This record gives C-alpha cells, structure tokens and sequence, in this order.
C-alpha cells in the first residue's frame, strides 16, 4: 500500500511542510510544476507503474485559472477511476491537514 502525494506548486515553506509530512509518513511526495495537467498525467504514470493497490493525492496550490480549472477537471474526473483525489491548498496548514487525513488516517 503505497501513497502518493504530488504538489502543484513553486513555494519554499509549502513545499517543506508538504514533504516533511510525507518523509515522516513514508509518502512518496512529488513536486511538481504549477500547472494541474502535468501532475495528473505523472499521477496517471505513477499508479499505473505502480506493483499494487496505492492512493494518490494532488495538490493544487492557490487559485486557479479557467484553462487550469478546466484541465483539472476533466483530469480529477479520469483520476478517479486510477485512485486519485485533487483537493486545493492555499496554506501549508491546508496541505499538511489534507495530507495527515490522506496519510492513515
């Protein structure tokens, strides 16, 4: 049972509080660039390549633009059937509670 987190976003703090979950909870965490597509399709990757049941998790930081949004609609709707789930962040408190719940909890 291996989870995932990949992050979308360019922060410093975010990013550490983000991953410092994921070391200390033995998530395999991703940054990924800001935009929502590249995640989704590395999430795709990621799960198919995957030996196994996992649980990928993505993180979209900040507001999104209609483009964005409109990409990562139609990909949460294929993420779904690949076990993944896209929630929005805007402040490492965020992430790092999404990421606890995602964790074992």
């Amino acid at each position: 049972m291996r989870l995932v987190v990949l992050i979308v976003s360019n922060d410093k703090k975010l990013i550490e509080e983000a991953r410092k979950m994921a070391e200390k909870a033995n998530l395999e965490l991703i940054t990924v660039p800001g935009s929502p597509e590249e995640a989704i399709r590395l999430a795709q990757e990621i799960a198919e390549k995957a030996p196994g049941p996992v649980k990928v998790l993505v993180l979209i930081t900040g507001s999104a633009d209609p483009d964005e949004k409109t990409k990562a609609k139609k990909a949460a709707e294929e993420a779904r059937k690949w076990n993944v789930r896209v929630r929005t962040v805007t402040s490492p408190d965020e992430a790092k509670r999404w990421i606890k719940e995602f964790s074992e909890e």
